[PDB]
């Protein structure tokens, strides 16, 4: 996995999650010595497995809600550390940016190996979002998506639409539902317009 992702998720992790006691064990005594680079430079994998394993192990929690619970916050996180695309959107504007998002960051970033977030209106209330990737984040993939709602203050339900396998890839759609609704029908215009 790169550098800076990885950053967040020691963050978020001892930002509020269990303490630097239950983690900086796994972390700076885990396997491993006290912090990552940052820049852009990369890192290794599966111990990213093996601490979030040992943090399941050491609070009493499935290492699936770990996960999800990583989502939600490391959107502030995210917040946080360098902030230019929250700026100005509603939540829906800023979901349907994040696979443009999730492919820049990668352009000139040799190696990387981000998701698909591909969302598409489908109500006046409601997007639908397919996460495709060859790991299967699914609980992280939830968590941010509910991460952001809190941040941008905009009540949501999410339900499973399906999932599967495609050419080597899980695949994972949701239906993700808005409580006041974030489209509508203009008068002489086809189609669901962000309202
Ligand atoms: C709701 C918004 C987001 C969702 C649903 C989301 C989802 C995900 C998931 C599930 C992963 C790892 C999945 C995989 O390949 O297994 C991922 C990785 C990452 N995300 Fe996001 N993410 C979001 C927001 C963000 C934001 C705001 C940033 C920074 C602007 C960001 C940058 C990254 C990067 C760089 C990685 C790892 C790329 C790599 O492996 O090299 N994401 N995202």
């Amino acid at each position: 996995m790169k550098g800076t992702i990885v950053g967040t998720w020691i963050k978020t992790l001892r930002d509020l999650y269990g303490n630097d006691v239950v983690d900086e064990s796994l972390k700076s005594v885990g396997w491993e010595p006290d912090r990552v680079i940052t820049p852009l430079e990369d890192i290794d994998d599966d111990e990213v497995r093996r601490i979030f394993a040992k943090v399941s192990e050491k609070t009493g929690k499935n290492v699936n809600e770990i996960w999800r619970e990583v989502g939600r916050q490391n959107i502030k996180t995210f917040s946080e550390w360098f902030p230019s695309y929250f700026a100005g959107r509603r939540l829906v504007n800023f979901l349907m940016m994040m696979d443009e998002v999730h492919l820049q960051l990668t352009k000139m970033i040799k190696g990387a190996t981000p998701p698909r977030l591909i969302a598409k209106p489908v109500a006046k209330d409601a997007i639908e979002m397919e996460y495709v990737s060859k790991r299967k984040m699914y609980d992280y993939f939830l968590g941010l998506i509910e991460g952001s709602s809190k941040f941008f203050k905009e009540e949501i339900s999410v339900e499973e639409v399906e999932r599967g396998e495609k050419d080597g890839f899980s695949r994972l759609k949701v239906r993700i539902k808005f409580k006041n609704p974030v489209f509508e029908y203009k008068k002489n215009v086809w189609g669901l317009v962000p309202r």
